[PDB]
Parts: structure tokens; sequence; C-alpha cells
């Protein structure tokens, strides 16, 4: 009702389209990330690892190489 | 008048919102690619049974979750 | 310049929230790129005789994971 | 002025919270994904690691093309 509130609502409406795109996409990405973890779970239950070696214990050379490539990509 | 102020506010935010929007957009695209690759991989290498985390969480998944939780707490 | 001082104040109020979102989006984008590189190396070393995508046929494992996560999102 | 600035932020807070929470869980899950790749590849090592700049797997190319069509139509 107040003129200040009307301005605040107008500011939000100017941002709404952009925020909607970000928010909706973040929802789809979050859902897909959860599906990815469920697929990892089913895959590893069916194909178990004798030991689970995480990066703080030892980083696979494949992971190191992939990280270095993407780092160079981002640096360009 | 009022609209010119509102447009000025949005333009001040645009570059930051663009960076966020572009990064989230490519992440969403890559997440969709990731699922298609899972599909092709599992079609070629099927699982006799599909065990989801509500039935049983793999010890490997639990260890990875615990490690990442410690990383996020200390990073 | 009176409007610009207010516009700058509004941005500074949001900066901390926007920085957190932007920095995480950057780390997530980098990790998603690494994930694709690891798929590439994994599939080059372990090629698929045929590549069946979900529009041709959706693996029952993918269908089950999608349904589980969809129920998770609906209940939460 | 400051009361107006806070009103603007509070109007956006709920939308920004949803975005922040979703992005945070996605970032966490992406980290878990990389740790699982590490454990999987330590247990099942690759004789050579071929990245996309050397050669892109036909499976990756096909998946990329399908997803591009999906994003264009959805
Ligand atoms: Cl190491
Ligand atoms: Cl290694
Ligand atoms: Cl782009
Ligand atoms: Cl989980
Ligand atoms: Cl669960
Ligand atoms: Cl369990
Ligand atoms: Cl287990
Ligand atoms: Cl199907
Ligand atoms: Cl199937
Ligand atoms: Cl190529
Ligand atoms: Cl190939
Ligand atoms: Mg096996
Ligand atoms: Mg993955
Ligand atoms: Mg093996």
């Amino acid at each position: 009702l107040s003129e200040q509130d009307a301005l605040v609502e107008k500011i939000f409406q100017r941002f709404k389209k952009t925020l909607d795109v970000i928010r909706v996409r973040a929802g789809h990405t979050d859902k897909n990330a959860q599906i990815n973890l469920e697929l990892w779970n089913a895959f590893l239950m069916a194909n178990p690892l004798p030991v689970t070696v995480l990066t703080d214990q030892h980083t696979s050379e494949s992971v190191s190489m992939a990280k270095e490539k993407v780092s160079n990509d981002i640096a360009t």
C-alpha cells in the first residue's frame, strides 16, 4: 500500500525474470545431482570397491590430470 | 523517474547476475550430460539389482560423504 | 549522483549473499567440467559397444533413481 | 535510506535463500562425486587417461548433442 513498499515490489519485479531463471535451473541441477549420487550408490553396491581411497589419502593420476586440464581451461 | 532508478539498480547488478546465471547454466547442462552418460554406461553394463540409498548406502558413498562434510566444515 | 549513491548502497547490502552464490557456482562449474573429463577418460579406456541414450531407452536403474529422488523432493 | 535498503534486501531474501541452499547442496554433491570418481579409479585404474582435448569419446559427443537438443526444446 505504501509508496516505499510499491517501489520495493517494483524493484523485485524488475529482477523476477532473472531470479526465476537462476532459481528454476538450480532446482533442476540439484535434482540431477541427487540422481547422480543414487546412481553412484547402485553402481558401487553392484560393483563394490575392496578399499575406498579418497583424495586426501591418495589422488588418482586420472583425477590430477583432469583437474589440471580444467584449471588450464578456466585460466585460458 | 522511478523507473529510471529501478533500471539503474538492475544494471548495477547485471554483471554479477550474468556470471551466476552463466555458471549455473553450464552446470545444469553438464549435469544433464552426466545423466545421459550414466544411462549409456548402465545400458552397456547393467546392474542385476539397483540398490538405492534408502535401501542401503554403500560404505564407499558414506566415506565420501563424511570426508566432504569435513572438507566443507574446515574449508 | 544522489541516485548512484543509493544504487551503490543497495548493491553493497547484497554483495555478501551474491559473493557466496557466485563463488559456489564457480566451484560447481569447475567440478562439473572435471566430471565430464573423467567420464571421457573412463569411456576411452572402457568403451561402450553402443551408446544408448534415454530417448532411445532409459535404463531401469536410471528410472528407479529418478523416481526415488522425485518422491524425496515431493515429501520434503 | 538504510531502512529502504533493508526493505529491498528482505524482499529478495527468500528467493536468494532458495538459490543459495540449492547451490550449496549442488556444490557439496559435486565434491562427493569427485571423491567417488577418485575411489573408483584408484580401485579400477586406467592404463592411459585420455582427456577431451586429446580425443573426445563418441559416447560423450553423442550425449552432448542429445542434451543440446533437449535444452533447445525443453
Ligand atoms: Cl596423491
Ligand atoms: Cl594414481
Ligand atoms: Cl556462455
Ligand atoms: Cl545420500
Ligand atoms: Cl535416502
Ligand atoms: Cl545403509
Ligand atoms: Cl556397503
Ligand atoms: Cl524406456
Ligand atoms: Cl533397463
Ligand atoms: Cl575428438
Ligand atoms: Cl570414441
Ligand atoms: Mg563388477
Ligand atoms: Mg557424475
Ligand atoms: Mg577393475
